[PDB]
Parts: structure tokens; C-alpha cells; sequence
């Protein structure tokens, strides 16, 4: 007996709204006979070839195909000793039809000599055009008739076909129940045919007509005719009642990749583009900022020309052009206005950043208050200051101007004496910072955003990458038709971490070349470790995509999700600004998400050059691990009750 | 005479592999009759039906149904005078049953009255479940019948039905047939029938077989059968030689994002949660930084007390517990070690961010300094001053650490002079700053980037939602369905711009309200242009939905294209550090994206309060209404050679 199904029971949904699919099943299929199940709907013939090869499980009943219990090892059902064709074409795109032949052949065990024999009579057979061909290429009946060959290369003792001919020609329509009966005559070979055609399966050796969960009858078609009495079948119808596998999937996932331009593009090349732009515009200190200045110690000239000219040696001569002159060059562009009112008036406008208004007898009491010190009139304490009004709405530039104003003061003062031989320590704030510790005495921003961008990047491009691979590929059922060709879901997805593993590895090749070798981003820490963080981080990132995927079924629901997760922990895991800055309920729960102690530690191996001892550097290495374990429990437990 | 084609030629390719999809074509439907088509593939007919409707053009011959050339004047072809029925289910999820037939109806024009006279005789013939069950929850042999049901609700003498019983019960399928010979009774309706099925299409008055792009044979069924003798039609084909159309699409397109409660979340949770953690931390001030003080002057009890005692008065008793009064109670905390040595062991781990070490001698020596002038000696100069070692590994700590010292040592010595009756402006640098023309002396970051979120939130969550829209109505057969209701391709796209305009005055009102009256980010400007300018960028975003709509086909290539443009604009345009860092040349660049010009415009009305003649401030509403019309221009030249 090919397949025994005695007393099969089915529900589907909860109690609330019961589907009795199947109640009270029998069915019996003979070896070396074609078997048509023609039914209403189509959906109980689904059920059923589904409960056959082992993919659905029966709530009551028992069920024999070739030998044993589905998928229990008593027998071979899923495997080379069954032929699948499903009702949606369940093929690959991007492939040729050879490489179609090649990788199924592969999964089932077929040396490469034979593969090539069965290709060549099964594309004189079923009138296909070339084997180059790629399928996403071919139309629609083309296509079917490719997925047809697929169930037939093998030579399978059970084919299993579900509407084999819906729109074939007429002539092929022929010349494949020709084939079907010359493979099934006096035989090992059966064939299950579920169509709702009822008029093909004349040639079916016995007709199973199915209707609310059950046969109405089973009988030879001749015989069911003349029995009811009826010209045609639907007047009796009318009734009112495994390294090979491996390495098969290995070629598949880089090749599904390859062939996509634009997927490429997104994880290659963006990343790269991605981080040339930021250490090309991010942390960079400003430097075109202008300034009005208003010198009137010398007469006016031009809004670009001043004629600052002094003595160096001494005698104190200006001392208005000698400060500007330690004025810094890069940052700070240089305007003259002949009047304060004419250059506040251009702050007020987009013109300057600030004024700087020099009296024009700066210089006689700027002098005497160095030599009467500590008891100078009021007097001279006016004249002698320079009055600065500055645009403070921005605060980086407001910052940078503050700093380069009393910055260039010093240097002016330890000028001014030195030059009449005293010591320049006496223009020194009693406050005196030694050498830093730690980093130097001109940090940069981009050097603490950069540690941010390069865990971010790799993390956020493996949630997409896996969510859309594992998503696509199971709605139009190519993980389950592999899974009756033999495919373990063990292998299924060992092959998926190894290709996402080396994607990962170029990428953060990429990462680190860019921003260390080429952008000059220090590390003064271990490369080693660096490198062993951001894979832990792509791996954690990587099974974040194996929960959005167990729980969404569409596109348009996992990119949601995946966007409604990355936007709120980069505002928490202080990327873009200190931590210090979020009040303390708040600093407690960033501290727990994924990123934040992963952020911190990268942080300490490029700019402190710490080691994995210390307790700042591996709480981002305990951090990540607990995540991967957290992030595969919750996965594991939404496919057990979903 | 209904439909008459003649000579219908129509080709597709590029003149280089053309394929020809049909050929001389003649075909004749009579009025009052049944008419089958029943070829073999399912892309010839399907063409044939779309050119008799008038979704596509002919390259040569004449086509003339109902009286006229579709899509033209003389007929109502394109309306309420055919029904038809798609291959593909093109119903409306989370619409329940009675709600599809009301827009179906009010599309058409029917009083709403006789609507629910047509929805009780279609259910209860059609044997369907109550009106109040969602057309998703329905299963895949009900929605067809629904479809059905739709196509036959407003009585059309025409009707194009496209396999109406794939999986239907016979008993249904018999009556159905009933209905269609019954209604088409020597009157003026007219059925045109297109079947894969060649023994269903019996009942019908006249056949058409179609190959090869051509008919074999267009005459009765006995009569096809009795001149060629065969038993079978199976033997023959064996041929081996507005206002009310406006109000219904804008209820449709209001309840499709009602009924998805992921949908609400995304465009209006979303943004109000991330306005709520971007002003929780970002730009804030670090608070909790920690400082290890060596106090040389007092005795060691415990590394959180000090006992730090003087004289507020005069006499200068100690001097060092006198400074650290001065110290800022906000950011700085205080810890106290034994040693020089030992307390730079604690910021070399993670313990401190930096010490002091106050000498001995530090009393003696500073009132001594301060006391002499320009006469002190080395030693006194080295015995008076407090040494700082910082750890400047963050820029942003870093700034504050050194700020709040030297500041605080301002504090301090305009304490000591004042309390001995002297001048306190003695002790200022000839550098004065004073009042800010713009801004205060206390700038905040959060104030720099706020600016730069509004306009990015409502930019791309307008690109999100118009791509997303129009890509699945388009991949699902919706659009084309309603187009042969007569719903003209203005009203799909004027009610489209009316629904994204309500979404994002609402999602405005939201992030306006969240960030100035909560959170208190001041607006010193206009807020009548504030809020124009926010929704002319909503408006540009939408167009930008446009360009990727009509360029990409699937949903996942849309996301790619819509998340490669996010990002590298981000980094661009200012938002998250001055536009003055960039490169000279990449600045020229940036000025011409989308957002740069807005962000800097809004900047300007925000933190300064400039009005709209300012060039700073219109600029930004210039790129924005240029950039509008060159993605409106994008769209078209697109959808010319597309
Ligand atoms: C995918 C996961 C990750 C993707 C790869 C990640 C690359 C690597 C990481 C890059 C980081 C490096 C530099 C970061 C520094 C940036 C500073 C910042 O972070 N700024 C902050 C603040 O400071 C920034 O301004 C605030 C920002 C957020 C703004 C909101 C934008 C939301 C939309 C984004 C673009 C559209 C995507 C299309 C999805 C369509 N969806 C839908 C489908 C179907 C339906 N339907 O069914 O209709 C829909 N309906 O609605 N939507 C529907
Ligand atoms: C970085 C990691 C951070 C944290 C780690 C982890 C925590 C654990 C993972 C936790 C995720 C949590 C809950 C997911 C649950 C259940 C979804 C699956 C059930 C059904 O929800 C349907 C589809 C999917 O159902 P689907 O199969 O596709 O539809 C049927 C198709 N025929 O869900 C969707 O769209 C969700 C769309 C998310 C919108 C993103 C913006 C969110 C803004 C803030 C949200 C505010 C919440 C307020 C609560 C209001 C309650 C009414
Ligand atoms: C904010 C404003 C920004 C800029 C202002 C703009 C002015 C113009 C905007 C122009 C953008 C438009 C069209 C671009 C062109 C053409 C795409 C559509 C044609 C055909 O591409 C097929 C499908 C579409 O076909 P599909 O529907 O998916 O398949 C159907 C199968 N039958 O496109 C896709 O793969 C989209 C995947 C995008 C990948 C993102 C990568 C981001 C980093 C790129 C790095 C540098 C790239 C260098 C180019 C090298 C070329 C080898």
C-alpha cells in the first residue's frame, strides 16, 4: 500500500472557531496506480498531501506512506523516495534552470553525471526553452512546467502532484499523461494528482471524490459511472448527498545574493558611503567664522584691508595689532566696520559672529594698568578692555569663538613680557593643567561618535539582511518544499550563520579599514579585540532578526518593527552624546540595552587603550553574550506556541 | 453587436526580441448571449480582456465594444455599463462585506438605499456568511464569491467574469450557471466568460478557442461538435493543424489606516516617543562627574569627608577648603585621597575624571603671589598654584571640566577682593564679554538640534507611508479595479494629497506641542511660519513617495531606495553638527539637498527670531517649493518611457 489513512481527525483555530478539516478520513492508496483526489475547495486535498509527507501532524488517526509513520525514520518519506510538486511554484529566481536541475539534484544525492542525462530529456520532453534561461525570465506556464521537472528528476517511488496541468496545451497536456501512465504501468511507481479538474482525471486508476472533510466515494471511474448511472463524472459528482546538502546550500545563498545588484549595493556599498560621509562632516572643528572688528587706533581703509602694522622688539607702539596678530588663522576670517554700531549691525545679520570694538587709546591704558597693578583707577579699567559681543544661539561655535579669544590672549601676554626678559610663568591662572592623563589636550568629537557608528552599522545591517532573507524565502514555500526533499531545519540554519558570518566579516573589514587607516581614527588598544567585538555585536544582531522573522509573516510588518526598535536605543545608547547627560532613572534602564555596554567598552580600547581585564572593557563582551542567549530563548519560545 | 475586433495587432518587447502576444485577431460578441473564451495559457486572453475594458492600447486593428472605442467618448465603457471581475482577488482587507459593497456602490453612483436590497439578494444566493465578517477573515473560496457578488451588485449590460469557479461546490457552480443564462434571456445583457476549463464552458451560447494569439474556431457548441464529430469539446481544441466618488475614497483611505492598530503606532506613536527621548538625553550637561582632591592644608579621615572650615570674613585662614566652596554643587562631586600619587591611580581606572592636589604651602604661597605682582620668585609661582591632571579622552566632559574650574576660581577671587573692600573688576582678563546680541551666555545643544529633528521626522515618515500606499494598491490589483469603475486617475491622486495632509497636520501639531509647550524649547520667532514650513517639508516628503513609487515595483526595493537616501542626507544637512565643519567643497554640495536649506531656515526663526524677509530665513522656503516641483517632474518623465 502506497499511503493508508484510517480515522483521520483535524481541527484548526482555537475552541472559540473550530475547523473540522478533516473528520473521520479513510483512504487508501495502492502501489503501481494513479490516484486522482478530486475535491470542492482547495483546501482539505491540501491538508491532506500535507499530513502525507509529513510537514502537518493528525489530531486522531493513523497514517502508512511507503512503509512507516511521516517523518519518523521507520520510513523514507521525506527524502529521495518522495516527489513533491506544490501548488505554488515553489522555485528559485535568479537561477538558471540548469542550476535549478544542479542544486536539487545535489540535495537529493544525484551524482553530477546522471543530473545532465535527466536535464536533457526533460527539456526535449516538456518543451522548454533553453537551460541558460533564467527563471525569473519565463512566464507563468513556462515556469509551472519547470517546477514539474523538478518533482520528476529524481525518479521518486510516490510522486505527489497538485494540478499538474491547469493551463498546459492540449498537445503537452497529452503527451505528459502519456508519460504519467507509462512510469505508473506495472510498477513500484505511484501518482497522487489533486486538481479541480474533474473531467482530466479520467486516466486516474481510482478517484477519491472528497466533500466536507470526507470521501462520498472511492471507486474505479468506469465503475463509478456505471454504478450511478451517469454520462458524465460530474453528474456522479453532482450528488445531493549530509555535506552534500550543505554545500548545495552553501552555493545557493551567495548566488542569491550576487545576482541582486541593489542588495549588494545596501550592504557593501553603503556602509562604505555611510562612513566616508561622517568623518567627513561629523566632529570637525568650525573654520570660516567671521569677525567685525573695529581698530580705532588706525584709520579705515577697506572692509578687507587695515594696514595692522607694529613694532615687534618693544615700546609697546599699538598693541591692538599685536594682539591680533596671535589671533588664530584657520577658524577666524578678519572684517573691518569704522563704527560699533556698523558692526554690531552686522552680527544682527548673517554677516559676522561677533564684534570686537579696540578703543582708540587702548594701547596708553592697557600699559598703564601692567605697570600700576593691583590698584588701577576705574578709569583705566575701561579704556584698557577689549568689549567682544558675540552670536551665542549655536553653542559648538559660541564655544570655539570663547576659546580662541582668550586662548589668543595668553599667547599675546606671554609675549608682551619675555620680550622685556621676565618670565612668561607670571601670566599663568594659579589653576594649571598638567599633561592629560588620558587623550590630549585637543580631543575631537568625531573620535567619540566614531566607536557608535561602526557597532551600529554592523548590528542594524544584520537585523535587515536575516528578517528579509528568512521572510521572503518562507511565504512563497521554498523552506518547506526543501524540507520534503530531505533538509533538515538543522541545516537549514547552519547555512544561514555561515553566510551571514562572512557578509559580516567583509563588513567590518570594510568599517575598520576606512575609519583607521584611511580617516585616521586612533586605536591605541588591541586590534585584536576590536575585531572579536564588532562579529560578537553582528552575531547579537543577527538573532534579532530570528525573533522579528518568528513573529511578523509580511515585509511591510518586520521593516516596522525593525525601524520602530533602532530609533529609540540610538537616542539610549549614547552614540551622538555622553551618557552623563539622561537623569539617573533613565541612566539605570539605558545600561541594560543591547548596545549601551557594547558602545562603552569599544569606547575605552580605541581612546584609553585598555585591556580586556579591565572591568569597563569585558562588561561589553558579558553584555553582548547574555543578549545572543536572550534573543534565541525568545525566539524558541514564540515557534512553540506559534 | 457588443464587442467587435478586428485585425487586433499587438506586440511587446523592444524591436529586438519581440513577442507577439497577438496576432490578426477577429472577434464578434452578439447581444443577448453567452460567450466563452478558452484558451489555453492565461496571459493572451488576459490581454484581450484589458484592451476590451480600455486599460491598454491596440498597435494596429479596431476595437469597438458597447458602441464606442474604449476610454473614449461614445461609450461608457469605462463605468457603470460593464462588470468586471479580475483574475486576481482585488477586494479590500479589514473592510467587512456590507462596507465593500457600499463604496463599491457609492463609486457607482447608487442611492444607498437600494444598496442593502442588492447586498441581502447577493448573500443569500450567493450562500455567504453575515455582511459583519471582515473579507480577511474570510477564507480563500468565500473571497472570490464575494468578488463575484461585486462584480453583479449595480446591474451592468456587460459583464467580463474571469474564471468566476475555480474552487466553487457544483451545487453553487449549477446555480451560479442558472443565474448567468437566466439574466442574459432575449434582453440586453450580454456575459463574456474566460476559462482555463474547457468542460465547464458548455452551457455557453458561443465558443471561442483561442492559440497562437489567433482564433481556431468561433461557432455554437453542438455546432462545433456535430462538424468535426467528436463526443467532447476536449476532442475539438485538439486542433493539431465626482463629488460622492471623492467622499468614497476618502472613507476608504481613512479606515485602512484605522484598522491597522501597527500602522497607528508607527506614524503617530512613534514620533511622539522619539521627541520624548531625543530631549531626555541629547544635549544635556553632564551632571554626575566625579573629582579626586588631595587637600595637603587638612587632615585624611574618609574618602567622603574632609572637614573643610575657614573664616568668610578676611585673614585668608586656609584658602583651599575656601576655593572648593566656589566649586559648581551640579556637575562636580567631590572624593578625597591620601596622596598625590594615589589619586592619580584612581583616574587612571574609571574611578575619577581628575585631581587637584592643593599643596602645603598652598595658603602661604598664594597670598604671597597676589600680595607681591610681577617681583615674585620661581619657588613662590610653583608653591601657589593647583595642579590638574584631566582625563581628555571626552570632548564633551572634557569642555565642562575645564570650564567649571576656571570659572570657579573667577568666583573665588572676586570673593576675596570685595570682602576687603577693593574693586572686583581688578580681577578680569582685558578680554570682556558682554551682553549676547543673540542667544544667552548658557547655550544648549539640544536647542542646536531641535530643529533638525522636526523637519526629519515629518520629511521621511511622509516618504514611508506614500511609497508603502501606492505600491501595495498597485501590486494588488486595486487600482486597476477601480479604474474600471470610472474613478479617474485625478480623483485617485486628489484624494491621496488630501489624506497625507490630515496625517501630517496631526503629526505636526503632535511634535510641536511635545517639544516647545513640553520640554520648553524656545521659540523666539513666528509660529505662524514655523508650522508652514514644517508641513511645506511634509509636503515635499510625500512628492519624494512619488518618485520611488513609480520607480520600483516591489516592496522591498523601495525600502533599500528609501533608507540609501535617508541616511546619506542625514549626515549632510546640518542637523546633528554645524554645516561650518564640512569641507569647502562638500558644503557647496550639501546646500542643494532637500533638507539643508530648510533646517538652517527654521534654525533662524527658532533660536534667533528672525521673520520672513530675512534671505536666511526664505531661502529655505525656496528650496523647498523647487524641490517639490522637480520630484513632481521626476515622477512624470518616469512614468513616460516606463
Ligand atoms: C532597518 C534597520 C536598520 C537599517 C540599516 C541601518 C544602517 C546603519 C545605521 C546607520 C547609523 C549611522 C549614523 C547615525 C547618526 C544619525 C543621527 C540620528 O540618529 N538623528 C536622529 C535624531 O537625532 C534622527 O534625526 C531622528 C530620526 C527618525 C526619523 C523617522 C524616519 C522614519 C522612516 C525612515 C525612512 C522610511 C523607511 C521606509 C519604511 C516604510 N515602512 C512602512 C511600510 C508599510 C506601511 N504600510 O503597511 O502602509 C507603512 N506605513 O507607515 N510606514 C510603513
Ligand atoms: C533592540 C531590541 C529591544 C528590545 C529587545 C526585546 C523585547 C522582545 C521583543 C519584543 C517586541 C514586542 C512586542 C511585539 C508584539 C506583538 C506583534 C505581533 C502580534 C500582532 O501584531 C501584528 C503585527 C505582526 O502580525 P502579522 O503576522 O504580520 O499580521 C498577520 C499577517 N497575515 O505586528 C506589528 O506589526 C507591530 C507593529 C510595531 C509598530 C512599531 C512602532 C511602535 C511605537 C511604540 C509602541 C507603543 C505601544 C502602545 C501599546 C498600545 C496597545 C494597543
Ligand atoms: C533625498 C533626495 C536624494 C537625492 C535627490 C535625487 C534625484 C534623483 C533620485 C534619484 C534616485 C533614483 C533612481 C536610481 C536608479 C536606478 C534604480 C532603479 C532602476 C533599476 O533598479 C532595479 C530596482 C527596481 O526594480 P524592482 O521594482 O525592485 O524589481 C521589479 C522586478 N520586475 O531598483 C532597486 O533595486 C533599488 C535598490 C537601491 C539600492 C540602494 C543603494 C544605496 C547606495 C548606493 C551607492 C552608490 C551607487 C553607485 C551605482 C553603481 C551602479 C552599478
Amino acid at each position: 500500500h502506497a499511503v493508508c489513512v484510517r480515522h483521520a481527525f483535524k481541527q484548526y483555530g482555537s475552541k472559540k472557531n473550530p475547523n473540522h478539516v478533516l473528520s473521520d478520513l479513510n483512504m487508501t492508496v495502492a502501489k503501481g496506480t494513479i490516484y486522482g483526489l478530486l475535491g470542492a475547495s482547495g483546501c482539505g486535498k491540501t491538508t491532506l498531501l500535507s499530513c502525507i509527507v509529513g510537514r502537518r501532524r493528525l489530531n486522531t488517526g493513523e497514517i502508512w506512506v511507503l512503509g512507516g509513520k511521516p517523518g519518523t525514520k521507520g520510513s523514507g518519506v521525506p527524502g529521495k523516495r518522495v516527489g513533491y510538486m506544490p501548488q505554488e511554484i515553489a522555485l528559485y529566481g535568479e537561477f538558471s534552470i540548469k542550476e535549478t536541475m544542479m542544486y536539487f539534484g545535489w540535495i537529493f544525492g544525484m551524482e553530477s553525471s546522471e543530473i545532465n542525462e535527466r536535464l536533457q530529456f526533460l527539456l526535449n520532453f516538456l518543451d522548454l526553452p533553453s537551460q541558460n534561461r533564467l527563471v525569473k525570465n519565463l512566464s507563468g506556464g513556462q515556469q509551472r512546467r519547470v517546477s514539474f521537472a523538478v518533482a520528476l528528476m529524481h525518479d521518486p517511488e510516490l510522486l505527489i502532484l497538485d494540478e499538474p496541468t491547469v493551463g498546459v496545451d492540449p498537445l503537452l497536456r497529452q503527451s505528459i499523461w502519456n508519460h504519467l501512465v507509462q512510469i505508473t504501468k506495472d510498477g513500484n511507481k505511484t501518482v497522487i494528482i489533486t486538481t479541480h479538474y474533474i473531467e482530466e482525471a479520467r486516466q486516474a486508476h481510482t478517484i477519491g471524490l472528497m466533500r466536507s472533510g470526507k470521501l462520498l466515494a472511492e471507486e474505479s471511474p468506469h465503475v463509478l459511472l456505471s454504478m450511478y448511472g451517469c454520462q458524465s463524472l460530474e453528474e456522479v459528482f453532482l450528488k445531493l448527498s549530509s555535506w552534500g546538502k550543505i554545500k548545495a546550500l552553501l552555493q545557493k545563498n551567495f548566488l542569491r545574493m550576487w545576482r541582486n545588484v541593489g542588495v549588494m549595493l545596501f550592504i557593501f556599498a553603503l556602509p562604505v558611503m555611510q562612513v566616508i560621509l561622517f568623518c567627513l562632516a561629523i566632529g570637525r572643528d568650525p573654520t570660516g567664522l567671521k569677525l567685525a572688528i573695529v581698530n580705532h587706533e588706525k584709520n579705515y581703509t577697506n572692509q578687507s584691508y587695515q594696514e595692522c602694522s607694529f613694532d615687534y622688539g618693544c615700546k609697546f607702539s599699538y598693541l591692538s595689532c599685536r594682539y591680533l596678530n596671535n589671533l588664530r588663522n584657520s577658524t577666524i576670517l578678519k572684517e573691518y566696520y569704522p563704527d560699533p554700531e556698523s558692526a554690531v549691525d552686522a552680527v544682527k545679520q548673517g554677516h559676522a559672529w561677533g564684534a570686537l570694538y579696540f578703543t582708540e587709546n587702548f594701547t596708553d591704558a592697557l600699559v598703564a594698568r601692567m605697570a600700576l597693578g593691583k590698584d588701577a583707577d576705574p578709569e583705566t579699567l575701561d579704556q584698557s578692555e577689549v568689549r567682544v559681543w558675540l552670536d551665542m544661539s549655536n553653542q559648538q561655535i559660541g564655544i570655539i569663538l570663547q576659546r580662541d579669544l582668550q586662548l589668543s590672549y595668553q599667547d599675546f601676554a606671554k609675549d608682551l613680557l619675555g620680550a622685556c626678559e621676565q618670565n612668561p610663568d607670571l601670566a599663568e591662572i594659579p589653576i594649571s593643567f598638567k599633561e592629560p592623563i588620558y587623550g590630549s589636550n585637543k580631543p575631537s568629537f568625531t573620535d567619540f561618535v566614531a566607536p557608535g557608528v561602526i557597532l551600529t552599522i554592523v548590528f542594524f545591517l544584520a537585523v535587515a539582511l536575516t528578517s528579509s532573507a528568512l521572510i521572503i524565502e518562507r511565504m512563497e514555500g521554498l523552506l518547506d518544499r526543501s524540507w520534503v526533499a530531505g533538509v533538515t531545519p538543522g541545516e537549514i540554519l547552519f547555512s544561514h550563520v555561515v553566510t551571514q558570518f562572512v557578509v559580516m566579516c567583509g563588513q567590518t573589514a570594510l568599517v575598520l579599514i576606512f575609519m583607521i587607516l584611511v580617516f585616521g581614527v586612533q586605536c591605541k588598544g588591541d586590534i585584536g579585540w576590536v575585531i572579536v567585538l564588532t562579529i560578537l555585536q553582528g552575531l547579537c544582531g543577527m538573532c534579532f532578526g530570528f525573533v522579528i522573522s518568528a513573529i511578523c509573516e509580511l515585509e511591510r510588518n518586520a521593516i516596522q518593527l525593525a525601524l520602530g526598535s533602532f530609533y529609540p536605543t540610538l537616542l539610549l545608547s549614547g552614540v551622538i552624546w555622553p551618557i552623563e547627560g539622561m537623569p539617573t532613572v533613565l541612566r539605570y534602564v539605558s545600561t541594560f540595552l543591547p548596545l549601551t555596554l557594547a558602545t562603552t567598552s569599544l569606547r575605552a580600547m580605541l581612546t584609553r587603550g585598555w585591556s580586556i581585564a579591565e572591568p569597563a572593557v569585558y562588561y561589553g563582551f558579558l553584555a553582548t553574550i547574555i543578549w545572543i542567549v536572550a534573543f534565541l530563548t525568545i525566539s524558541m519560545l514564540v515557534l512553540r506556541f506559534k
